[PDB]
């Protein structure tokens, strides 16, 4: 192994990694799977929680879900292994010249063959996903009542995704590609720069002119609720501006400046709330009341207060300077081009595929993992910050909701979902809700 070639060593390492997270997480998601098979009636820390029928619709929704995940995690670590051992990827390559090449263009134009292979990888990957998210979307969420969408609308909401993407990525490809080749040896510093002002540009010019193409937003409607927001916003000197409701109910009835509110949180304004004896009881519908979406505006705007949405474009732009260096020291080392099939050449965008994906994969896994359990520390935060605008029972009150309009199963496994959660457990964020308050507690 020391004495084999680099280019083996490097290849062999980053498919056997794949393959070894692969395996940890089928091992995870066993565990959990083993829960819902498992955990057949309503435990005794959960009575209060949720009524029998509604554990079983969860249980066997999630169960559904879990089998799905199986299926679909086998076939991307196949799919990803084949494309790997087969060359898939150098293919793409050469088919993107081929195409180049019959409209006039040859190799020296390199960005321009990289944006036809940009838009054939998106492509592919559009395409194997579509299958699964027609079955998702059509068989598992159809069968346990959440989906409202037809094909149509799917379809015509699949494409226009699509083009929207490209519209924006491949221009801003070329660029950052051309400001690759033209800056140097700093121009890893300009394409940290470029990218910053990209996402920025990106997420101030989303909400106006991308988001109502896919989405349909009104003004939340006069009422006691509107007032509320306007109280409690004024209360912790938040400039809110326009209360928004986002007709999600297009979609699905599940339920997730300006505040935007899904029409699904909202019991007297969702527009899917607008028998042998009783009949009465088929009056149980969906949505949040009024005390109850205002506890969880209170957590929501917790992540503002306590600054987190700060903290995490702070580590993002760290992470990306960071990469960027790291790419800049390692995209002289033509071995790592030769692991993956490009021998004659070392085109730009084939280096940076293969370093921010490959290269950097572990480096890549231990972040997700850490800004997991960092996600996790937020949310407790947030809760916390609910209950010391004195919401703390309403908020109680609301996740129990939502979590039986979700088909949420409160029982996890504790590996699986320190691993997976970026929400602490329900029961877990229930117990901190019921904990004392305040006094000087300066014992520091
Ligand atoms: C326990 C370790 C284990 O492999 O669990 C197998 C688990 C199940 O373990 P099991 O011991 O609970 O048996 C399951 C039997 N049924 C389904 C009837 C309940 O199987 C898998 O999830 C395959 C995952 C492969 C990743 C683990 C690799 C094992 C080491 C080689
Ligand atoms: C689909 C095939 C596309 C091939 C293009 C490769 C693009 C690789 O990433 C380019 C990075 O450019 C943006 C910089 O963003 C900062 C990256 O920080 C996270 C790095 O991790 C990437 C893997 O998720
Ligand atoms: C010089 O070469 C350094 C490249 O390191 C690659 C290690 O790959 C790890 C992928 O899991
Ligand atoms: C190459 C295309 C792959 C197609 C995707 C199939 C995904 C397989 O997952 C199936 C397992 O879970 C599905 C559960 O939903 C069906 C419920 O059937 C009714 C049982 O009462
Ligand atoms: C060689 C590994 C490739 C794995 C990909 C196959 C994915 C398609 O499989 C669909 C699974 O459908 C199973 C139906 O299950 C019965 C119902 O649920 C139990
Ligand atoms: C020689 C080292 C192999 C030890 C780890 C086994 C990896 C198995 O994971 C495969 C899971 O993905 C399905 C597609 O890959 C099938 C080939 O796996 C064979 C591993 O040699
Ligand atoms: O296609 C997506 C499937 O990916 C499986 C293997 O891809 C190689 C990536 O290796 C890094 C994973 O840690
Ligand atoms: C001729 O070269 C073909 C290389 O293989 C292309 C297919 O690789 C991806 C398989 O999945
Ligand atoms: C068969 O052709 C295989 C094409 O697969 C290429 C996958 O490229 C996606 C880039 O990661
Ligand atoms: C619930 C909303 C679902 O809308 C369906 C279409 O969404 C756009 C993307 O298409 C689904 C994702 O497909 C997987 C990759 O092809
Ligand atoms: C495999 O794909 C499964 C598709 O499930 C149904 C998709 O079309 C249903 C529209 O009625
Ligand atoms: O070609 C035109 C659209 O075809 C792609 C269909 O599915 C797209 C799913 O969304 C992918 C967004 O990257
Ligand atoms: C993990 C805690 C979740 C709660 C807060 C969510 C905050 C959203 O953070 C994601 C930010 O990432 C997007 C990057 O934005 C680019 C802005 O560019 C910087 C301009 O100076
Ligand atoms: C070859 C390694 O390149 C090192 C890249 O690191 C930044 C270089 O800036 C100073 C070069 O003179
Ligand atoms: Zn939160």
């Amino acid at each position: 192994l020391w004495e084999m070639p680099a280019e083996k060593r490097i290849f062999g390492a980053v498919l056997l990694f794949s393959w070894t997270v692969y395996l940890w997480e089928t091992f995870l998601a066993q565990r959990q799977r083993r829960i819902y098979k498992t955990t057949t009636h309503v435990p005794p820390e959960l009575g209060q929680i949720m009524d029998s029928e509604t554990f079983e619709k969860s249980r066997l929704y999630q169960l559904d879900k879990s089998t799905f995940s199986f299926w679909s995690g086998l076939y991307s670590e196949t799919e990803g292994t084949l494309i790997l051992l087969f060359g898939g990827i150098p293919y793409l390559w050469r088919l993107s010249g081929r195409f180049c090449g019959y409209a006039g263009f040859g190799p020296e134009y390199e960005i321009t063959q990289s944006l036809v292979f940009l838009l054939l990888a998106t492509l592919f990957s559009a395409l194997t996903g579509l299958p699964w998210s027609l079955y998702n979307t059509f068989v598992i969420e159809e069968k346990h009542g959440f989906n409202q969408q037809t094909l149509g609308f799917f379809m015509k909401d699949a494409i226009k995704k699509f083009v929207v993407t490209q519209c924006i990525l491949l221009p801003v490809s070329s660029l950052l590609l051309y400001i690759i080749k033209i800056g140097g040896d700093y121009f890893f510093i300009y394409a940290w720069l470029f990218t910053l002002v990209v996402s920025l540009v990106l997420v101030t010019i989303y909400a106006d002119y991308i988001a109502p193409l896919f989405d349909k937003f009104t003004p939340l409607p006069e009422g006691k609720l509107k007032e509320e927001i306007e109280v409690m916003a004024k209360s912790i000197d938040f400039p809110l501006t326009k209360v928004y409701v986002v007709e999600g109910s297009k979609r699905s009835s599940h339920s997730n400046k300006r505040i935007v509110l899904f029409d699904t949180l909202l019991e007297e304004y969702s527009v899917l709330n607008k028998e042998e004896i009783k009949a009465k009881v088929k009056n149980k519908k969906q949505g949040c009341k009024n005390e109850e979406v205002l506890a969880v505006l209170g957590h929501e705007l917790g992540h503002w207060k306590l600054g987190h949405t700060v903290k995490n474009i702070i580590i993002s732009q760290m992470n990306s300077f960071l990469c960027f260096f790291l790419f800049a020291v390692l995209i002289g080392r033509k071995e790592l081009f030769a692991a993956f099939g490009f021998y004659d050449s070392q085109p730009t965008l084939i280096g940076l595929l293969i370093i921010f994906q490959f290269i950097f994969s572990p480096y890549n896994e231990v972040l997700s993992f850490c800004l997991t359990v960092l996600s996790r520390r937020f949310e407790f935060q947030a809760d916390a910050f609910a209950k010391k605008l004195g919401k703390a029972k309403d908020l109680y009150s609301a996740l129990i909701k939502l979590n039986k309009d979700n088909l949420g199963f409160p029982v996890s496994d504790w590996l699986f979902s320190m691993w997976h959660y970026s929400h602490p457990p329900l029961l877990e964020r229930l117990q901190a809700l019921k904990t004392m308050k305040q006094s000087g507690l300066e014992v520091l």
